[PDB]
């Protein structure tokens, strides 16, 4: 096949994409192993879904898991009573996800399980996909001329030829696997045949960190979470959160191998230590690096020049609420907290009105880092740690390393209840998420 | 006795205020005839409480009415579960109210009846007295030095040598009297013994305005409802609607006579008319000139200076939410509301945090001017009709006419259940009020 793996696509056919999807136990082979994930469509990653706006969206899940799961459609502002968290269909059961895709929507997004409890071993396991909306903005020639591609960065661990099983610290860190792999290959050669490359990144990981970056070259960031900046920014690296996508252009320099890597990046997870008196809790530091592919560059690479502009930003209406979120640990015990609380499937802990405008505080009080997920409402990011954001796009979750405070932009769009999340999945099954009910 | 006027006074003693005050029907003497009014302690108006922060008040109110009744400690910041606006005190029995003054208080406050549908007849009856907050500014030579007097601004109408029953047009409008009447006393003369007059203003009638104006004279504000400006604001005239307050310095400028009056005042109050297939509401137009009282100018006077400053208005913290209220009516069902709704004294409309800031944006859609009152918590008016405020001051009343929308300041500060609803009592017992809960 190809030299580089990317999932199979599946595109909207006169404004319809209508596809039944199996949830399965599916022997295949892996980084050159046979194993048994649990993946949708037969594969892993899951298929692409590529849509436009306005296109209608029909998706029959089937259930042929031995435990209940449902969809979460991440990043997609459309109604919680479609992208519904507290679903449940169970062991052999089928649900259909219909909905119309909204008309000022552009970028990467993706699917997975949103089963509260069963999160992290169903997404751990290979349940995951990627969406692309695509723009009228993909057809101006600075990207219509670029070769794009996918990169669904997904680690995984593997024990007796299937998803290995968590352990308690893996409960209490999210689990990182040994296995780094891009769209499930293992450090896949990329050999451009243009010289601009167009790059949409996905971590798909449950808690592990992407510090991404090209030797000997910068990344042209050119998409959020959820759609386009207003023009590109050039940076010398990119941190990809668990849940965050980005899409960059790549202008490769000179002909050649450059390494992509994933650089050391410490979240702050944590070990168990004993000194003579001790059995306390130590410091994991820094992941060790990871080369995540190898990028071959073509004769006499001549890029493109940048698009001078992307998609202008909304301009917002003036806040009507401020909203204080606090995120704090009880690291040994497992268990993380929003407000001092629990996750509770009854309780409404936030009401706003739709169509108003919110300023959200998320602060966090605690030593991990945790990227904060929002369904249903993207929102603009103005600020973390004090630093304001160095450019204006939609966002959907957003990285807090210890003691910092986001400040987010939050524009209520459907009504219903949603939730609040951190998106290491493991501290969302134990506990950090809450409930948002828009009227 | 006193060519002025003005109701007895009760000062605290050694830091508390210990008094048993009845609200009782009582034969008295008043505009040159005989009635019987409601009064409190034997006397229209009631007496004036006179204390200093931090001053406890111990008030024993026998209710010796045929219906129930409370009071409200109009203005005061203190605990609504004190100033309980759902308590009721039945026929014949006793109900103690304690509480401590504020340390950061100043000015002329009120307290009169707030049984919900039976505030209007008790307070039109006569059951109103005022309350004095003595300040260690009062010590400063510019105010030390002036003659002090209250003027409790009522009006009144007799029937048979009693108040004046409600008629359905009443409900509508809020009931204004003949009888314009100044400490209970019709057009008193207030023979001035010094250049400058310190004058405590108060609004105690159900529905009447007064456009203040003294003739040859304007006048200096140094207080607006809940406390001192920053520094006094000359004004031509000084409008007051039922249950404002407001102090005035008056520096007599020759010798003479000069008429107080209450100039015409259009606050839509309306009528019915019926031209031939009519029977239709028609505008009153602004109310008849009346004459409050006559100020006698001593000889060769020659007024104090004016104090340079007053207090310094609180550097408030930013507001975390902004509300909307919006004010209606049915003026021929008599049925006036807030958002849609009339009150319900088992439903909660907002909800807040205490020692929060707040913006309430509240707008008049009616065609009336309504006067808006909040408990517990005073506010800050930023602007009116989008017009701003010329002074920074504590209120607790602000009236909107036709149109207006006020923007106001309000930090919560007491938790706990309590009310906002208008001034036109009338139209608080016909459904104009809401309730707030602060936690
Ligand atoms: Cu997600
Ligand atoms: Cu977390
Ligand atoms: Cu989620
Ligand atoms: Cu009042
Ligand atoms: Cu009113
Ligand atoms: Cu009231
Ligand atoms: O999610
Ligand atoms: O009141």
């Amino acid at each position: 096949g190809p030299s580089f793996p990317e999932p199979k696509v599946v595109r909207s056919q006169g404004g319809l994409l209508s596809l039944k999807l199996s949830a399965t136990p599916t022997p295949l082979a892996i980084a050159g192993q046979r194993a048994t994930l649990l993946t949708y469509g037969g594969s892993f990653p899951g298929p692409t879904l590529r849509v436009r706006p306005r296109d209608t969206v029909r998706l029959t899940l089937e259930n042929r898991l031995p435990e209940p799961t449902n969809l979460h459609w991440h990043g997609l502002p459309i109604s919680p009573k479609v992208d519904d968290p507290f679903l449940e269909i169970p062991p052999g059961e089928s649900w259909t996800y219909e909905f119309t895709v909204p008309k000022e929507l552009a970028g990467t997004f993706w699917y997975h399980p949103h089963l509260h409890g069963r999160v992290a071993p169903q997404l751990f396991a290979g349940l995951l996909g990627a969406l692309v909306v695509e723009s009228s903005l993909d057809a101006i020639p600075e990207l219509r001329e670029a070769e794009e591609h996918l990169l669904v960065l997904k680690d995984l661990a593997l024990q007796g030829g299937r998803p290995a099983p968590h352990t308690p610290m893996d409960w209490m860190n999210g689990k990182e696997g040994d296995l780094v792999l891009v769209n499930g290959a293992l450090r896949p050669t990329l050999v451009a045949q243009k010289a601009t490359l167009r790059l949409r990144l996905l971590n798909a990981s449950n808690a592990r960190y992407y510090r991404l970056a090209l030797q000997d070259h910068p990344l042209y960031l050119i998409a959020a979470d959820g759609g386009f900046l207003e023009e590109p920014l050039e940076v010398s690296e990119l941190l990809l959160a668990p849940g965050e996508r980005a899409e960059v252009l790549v202008r490769l320099r000179k002909e050649g191998r450059f390494l992509l890597q994933a650089l050391p990046y410490d979240r702050g997870a944590m070990g168990m230590m004993d000194m003579g008196g001790m059995a306390h809790a130590m410091p994991q530091g820094p992941s060790r690096p990871e080369t995540l592919l190898y990028l071959i560059a073509p004769k006499n690479p001549k890029p493109l020049p940048l698009p001078k502009a992307l998609s202008p930003f909304p301009t917002l209406p003036a806040p009507v609420v401020t909203r204080r979120l606090v995120l704090t640990e009880d690291m040994m015990a497992a268990r993380f907290f929003i407000n001092g609380q629990v996750f509770d499937h009854r309780r409404v802990d936030l009401k706003g009105q739709a169509q108003t405008v919110e300023v959200w505080e998320v602060e966090n009080q605690g030593d991990m880092d945790h990227p904060f997920h929002l369904h249903v409402h993207p929102f603009q990011v103005l600020s973390v740690g004090g630093r304001p954001f160095p450019y204006r796009a939609w966002k959907d979750v957003v990285n807090l390393k210890a003691g910092e405070v986001a400040r987010l932009l939050v524009p209520l769009r459907e009504k219903g209840r949603t939730v609040f999340h951190c998106h290491i999945v493991e501290h969302e099954d134990r506990g950090m998420m809450g409930v948002l009910e828009v009227g």
